[PDB]
């Protein structure tokens, strides 16, 4: 008889250990590049002197030799370069072989083949089909990353944090990347064969798979709707029929199971923050190390001029003009790889961003932009530096603009307040870890001033009265909102104050939705004279027009005869009623967990069409959602339901409660599951 396989045995659990992938909830064969990983052929009979088998692994529509994306190797003994197959052990008919793959190797779903050379013919036998991905624990791969628990945690976490907020206020919110859940992995692979530029050519996209510069760019745009069916659909309106408010996602597993289970149709709606986390878990998911990135007061320069404009009319309103040009705050990703592109010095760090704000030759990707180079100003490299630059180290003019004149005033620059407290997810717990030092060289520092000058070198080549807004008291949505405006004359004269104020309800991106409160007011000073005026904002005037944001825009035009006006700014933030999590008992992998959820309605109105979404990655199997009867006025209501660990460690639960009153208030719990 020839020599052929009976079957073989791939010794899935053993080479997934070793290759670190044992993590994901998939029983295929999941491998990384550059490592080699064993199996177990039986033959029907002995391996004979003058016979020879190659094997042959290939991914993609259009295997080529050429392009990589197909190998053909003999069993030699010798390990090669790139493929290789080792005969390690003869036992029986039973060949213990190792098989290898290169470092630079097309990342994505392959087949393997074996083809006989036995008695004189040929015959051939697929043996089957793994999965091969981008090796961080290798030294030669160029997603590199050599500290262990930098590695653990960009790589291997499930479970994760962002900061929100503002400067004012840094807040965090829990995110559950979910890059271990079923059919999560499968997805992220299936983007690819998915994007524009697999379409536009698919034997060079799947080529371009060994690249996780081609790789980040590419998800950089298939994580947004826009252009190619990517996955969510951005939506800054403060209006979310149709869809779910931005806010009330607590992962990206419910957002990619939701894409696919919909025929690939957007997933309505996402924000900064959400577009980020479900990139985050694409690229962790494929073996890129990554982390979530939060720049506050991120601007949008329109224009690449390093410059960002926002107006205000006499009376004190923000003009829609530029009112989302400096966002509260902006998310985006960090992907770590070497730049054989750019040299040595700029490895490392790369933004990546998915959210549609400004297109990259035509279509809306964004990066990688080495954040080294972004610190030292060298714009002219790939990927859309200019704009990223701008995003965290651009100036700001103030205008005020009279429409009734068609006249526009400048009022000031500031060129340090873009760029602020960025920040992400400490190594191995939640504490923020502030990273503005490396995207730019210190506020107030010559270099900053040098950088700033060197990069728009490359894309171009007294006041008597100061002004404060601070907050008295508790802001809470219920609550009414008390702030006050603190005004000093520094000048030896006594001067007369004319002030216009006004207060908008807005998005965090400065999405101007309706105006809430407006007031007028004179106020006559002394030299060194210090006056404070009320701002008063009662729950009825702003719970109409107040969104899930729960923001709102202070302003207060202020100006004496003979001076330029004085424009007092300030975006305040209500903190959402109380919603806590509590464990009943010890958390054990495999046995039920008895959870509470408790609420309590502040207002003096019940809350309907409550709702309770709760999730996290090894506490529970997809989305819990729980509906909550009425809550009447100072009610609180306690739900109850259990949860079933399956993987010990450090767990994040995370609850989403939603009612007519108060969208998205959420929560968050680390659960300890002990074996
Ligand atoms: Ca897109
Ligand atoms: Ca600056
Ligand atoms: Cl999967
Ligand atoms: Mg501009």
């Amino acid at each position: 008889a020839a020599l052929g396989v009976q079957s073989i045995n791939w010794q899935t659990a053993f080479n997934r250990q070793a290759h670190h992938t044992d993590k994901f909830s998939s029983q295929e064969l999941i491998l990384r590049r550059g490592q080699n990983f064993q199996v177990l052929m039986i033959m029907n009979k002995g391996l004979g002197s003058n016979e020879r088998l190659e094997f042959i692994v290939s991914t993609g529509p259009y295997p080529s030799e050429s392009a990589m994306t197909k190998a053909v190797f003999p069993l030699s003994n010798g390990s090669s370069g790139g493929w290789s197959a080792v005969l390690q052990a003869s036992n029986g008919n039973t060949l213990t072989i190792s098989i290898s793959s290169p470092a630079s190797a097309p990342i994505g779903r392959y087949t393997m083949a074996l083809q006989i050379f036995s008695q004189g013919g040929i015959s051939s036998v697929k043996l089957g089909t793994f999965i091969l991905l981008f090796n961080p624990w290798l030294n030669v791969d160029s997603v590199f990353m050599g500290n262990h628990a930098e590695r653990e945690e960009y790589v291997q976490e499930d479970a994760g944090i962002i900061f929100v907020g503002s400067t004012n206020r840094i807040g965090m919110i829990g995110w559950n990347f979910g890059q271990f859940e079923e059919d999560i992995l499968s997805i992220c692979l299936s983007i690819l064969d998915r994007s524009l530029n697999f379409r536009r050519d698919a034997a060079t996209d799947v080529a371009s798979r060994n690249d996780p510069k081609y790789v980040g760019r590419v998800l950089s745009a298939m994580i947004n709707s826009n252009d190619d069916n990517g996955v969510l659909a951005g939506n800054w309106s403060g209006t979310y029929t149709g869809g779910r408010d931005p806010r009330s996602w607590d992962g990206s597993v419910e957002i990619l199971k939701n894409w696919k289970k919909s025929g690939l149709s957007p997933v309505r709606y996402g924000q900064c923050w959400v577009f980020a986390g479900t990139l985050n878990t694409a690229l962790r998911s494929l073996g890129i190390p990554s982390r979530v990135i939060t720049n506050f007061n991120s601007a949008h320069d329109t224009d690449r001029n390093l410059s960002v404009d926002v107006y205000y009319d006499p009376m004190g309103n923000p003009l829609d003009k530029g009112s989302d040009s400096v966002w509260n705050f902006h998310v985006w990703n960090e992907g770590w790889f070497v730049r054989s592109d750019l040299g040595p010095s700029y490895g490392g760090w790369q933004v990546l961003d998915a959210t549609p704000q400004e297109r990259s030759q035509g279509v809306f990707q964004c990066g990688p932009a080495s954040v080294i180079g972004v610190r030292e100003g060298d714009v002219q490299l790939n990927f859309d530096m200019p704009f990223i630059f701008a995003e965290v180290n651009a100036d700001r003019i103030t205008w005020l603009y009279d429409n009734t004149t068609g006249k526009q005033w400048k009022n000031s620059v500031n060129s340090h307040t873009i760029g602020r407290y960025i920040s992400t997810k400490a190594v191995g717990s939640n504490a923020r870890m502030d990273v503005t030092d490396k995207y730019k060289y210190p506020e107030g520092s010559d270099q900053e001033r040098q950088v700033f000058q060197k990069a728009l070198g490359k894309l171009k080549p007294e006041p008597s009265i100061i002004g404060k807004l601070k907050v008295a008291g508790m802001l809470a949505v219920g609550k009414e909102v008390n702030l006050v405006l603190l005004l000093k004359n520094l000048s030896r004269d006594t001067k007369t104050v004319t002030v216009n104020m006004t207060a908008w309800t807005i998005i965090y991106n400065g999405t101007l939705v309706h105006e809430v409160w407006k007031d007028s007011a004179t106020m006559s000073l002394d030299p060194e004279e210090e006056a404070e005026h009320p701002i008063k904002i009662s729950y009825a005037q702003y719970e109409r027009y107040l969104k899930s944001d729960n923001m709102i825009r202070i302003t207060a035009v202020c100006k004496v005869p003979d001076e330029s006006e004085v424009v007092v700014e300030r975006d305040i933030i209500l903190d959402n009623p109380t919603l806590t999590l509590e464990v009943l008992n010890e958390a054990r992998v495999r046995k039920p967990v008895n959870v509470q959820m408790l609420f309590s309605n502040p207002l003096d109105e019940p809350v309907r069409d409550c709702v309770l979404m709760v999730e996290g990655s090894g506490l529970l199997l997809g989305n819990l959602k729980i509906d909550v009867p009425t809550l009447g006025p100072k009610e609180r209501s306690r739900v109850r339901f259990d949860i079933l660990p399956s993987r010990s460690g450090t767990k994040q639960l995370l609850a989403d409660f939603s009612c007519n009153k108060f969208p998205a208030i959420k929560a968050m719990l680390s659960i300890d599951v002990a074996e």
